[PDB]
């Protein structure tokens, strides 16, 4: 019924990974330290990256009001939930630091 929502949305998420594929972020590494890490690492298909980016919470919302997205925060989000490698490099609890401080920035 609401596809045009939909499709909005997809392509506003769509535009602004696609911008920043290959932006180095940051990320809190177990040892205290710091390491980078982009979209383009995800290998993960195009689409299934916007479609995961659509579950965390405020993105949705985020773009179907066209604002800037937090993507480090949804990068962060992604790969944690995707990537085995960035879930063993990271410290997971500094991270949901990170990511509810960055989320509650944006809004």
């Amino acid at each position: 019924t609401n596809e045009e929502d939909d499709l909005s949305v997809e392509a506003e998420i769509a535009h602004q990974i696609a911008e920043s594929f290959e932006k180095k972020y940051k990320f809190p590494s177990r040892s205290s330290g710091i390491f980078l890490y982009n979209f383009e690492q995800l290998k993960m298909n195009l689409d299934d990256i916007v479609k995961e980016a659509k579950n965390v919470p405020g993105v949705t919302r985020l773009a179907h009001d066209g604002s800037k997205l937090p993507l480090r925060c949804v990068l962060g989000w992604v790969a944690l939930a995707n990537s085995k490698k960035f879930q063993l490099l990271v410290e997971a609890n500094k991270l949901n630091k990170i990511m509810q401080d960055d989320l509650n920035r944006y809004a």
